[PDB]
């Protein structure tokens, strides 16, 4: 991985892995979620970093609130994948790191993801608006001129998540993180919460379609020793609507949509 | 990754990341379980197969019967880690995949694993004998001469692991495999029993301890739809324990294992 002449995007490739790809010989979106969060992080050091010197010191943290990924082609095990990320400004919301998914032979798109963050105090788990003398640290990594990875006047990424009314079509009860699921600061990492959803997928639709998109809008972070419940509503190609809430109370923690093509 | 010089060992380079660290900023021993499988079957692939052409014509697969792994230091996120793998005959009995893992700077070996593999009819999960046919197709790819990575007169990795009495001092109970957990052929991934082995380690253990041997003893295997049970009672500086893992209902046996960790 290197930062680009401008030094204001991160490029890496990387080799997929048996152990990485799924029942159709390709990778996994939860692998390529991985392959997501790791170029991210690597960008993020090569700018020296992934929090900035004052929001250290506010006990200030980066929070995920979406996620949208898009996959035209996934990946075969010993493929070479090459990412593109960059960060940007959405003012006093927050930040907004894109991503773009090329084969490194053709050269072609072979998908793209999108996701916003927002800043809260690490401790009472609270919520601010990012403050200008925060902004003036990280923008001089960011471009000056708007990149979008989904470019589009309304595209996909933007659109708003209904809450899944009770009956669900389907539904996965009882799913619990284990330690492999918690991250180096023992949390349990947004890649769990995509495989969580996607556990309450039918398998007739895992084996005539493909995944497609996934939108995903976290709303409570998932603890170590919590239960979660997986819901899931056929809408409709084939579109879902998914829930993923605590076994007990049923409190929500995350909310989205998935869409499939035929294979 | 690539074959050595005389074709009869694989080697390859990996570069530790960022979700495949734990608490510790090292790599977990579940992230070095996937190398050492993604280290095999770059070798199985380099040689043509890992499956032979006798073996594809009689529907005989290898199956793993144990496992043991010993770390004397975990690589940090971002540190390049060398392993270099081969594979070697036991007889009528089966295979022996052996595993060095060192470091790129220093050279020094910071690991090493050895499984033992079975004969097995894919279709009947009938174990059998190696037949010569097959033994004279894939003794090509291994040394002659004998080459463990456990030499030693009186090693740890051919120890007999005894059934875990109950009660259990620890148990993790309710584990189920999620499609993360399954390989390309949807049968529940080797490395997911080291996790669930792991399940019923008490937290203290974990925040005190560092995990340095893991010997796990592959009886039965778990299902999509299957439920398995973590249990865990400590049998000794340094903590030893007992594991076994058994299906939740009936209590048949799927693996049984030993952990041994030592003081931060
Ligand atoms: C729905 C779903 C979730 C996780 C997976 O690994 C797969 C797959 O391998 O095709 C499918
Ligand atoms: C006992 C145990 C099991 C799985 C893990 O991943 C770790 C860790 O992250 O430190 C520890």
């Amino acid at each position: 991985g290197s930062l680009t002449e401008d030094g204001l995007s991160y490029k890496e490739k990387f080799v997929v892995r048996s152990y990485e790809v799924g029942s159709n010989k390709t990778a996994t979106v939860e692998t390529i979620a991985n392959l997501l969060q790791e170029v991210g992080c690597n960008h993020a050091q090569s700018v020296g970093f992934a929090t900035t010197t004052t929001m250290r010191k506010l006990h200030l943290i980066w929070v995920t609130a979406r996620m949208h990924i898009e996959i035209y082609k996934y990946p075969a095990w010993g493929d070479v994948v090459e990412i593109e990320t960059w960060c940007q400004s959405e003012g006093r919301i927050g930040t907004r790191r894109d991503w773009i998914l090329k084969d490194s032979v053709t050269g072609e798109v072979t998908g793209r993801a999108t996701s916003k963050w927002v800043m809260m105090n690490q401790d009472t788990r609270r919520l601010q608006k990012v403050s200008d003398d925060v902004r003036d640290e990280y923008l001089v990594f960011c471009p000056q001129e708007p990149r979008l990875a989904f470019p589009e006047e309304n595209n996909r990424s933007l659109k708003k998540i209904p809450k899944l009314e009770d009956p669900a079509q389907y539904s996965m009860i009882g799913l619990k993180p284990r330690r492999a699921d918690l991250d180096m600061n023992q949390h349990v990492n947004n890649v769990t919460y995509i495989g969580w959803v996607l556990e309450s997928i039918p398998q007739e639709i895992v084996d005539t379609h493909e995944l497609q998109v996934i939108t995903l809008d976290y709303r409570r972070e998932c603890q170590q020793d919590d239960v979660v419940d997986s819901l899931t509503t056929t809408t409709s190609d084939s579109q879902f609507l998914h829930l993923l809430r605590l076994s007990g109370d049923g409190q929500e923690i995350n909310r989205g949509t998935t869409l499939w093509r035929k294979k």
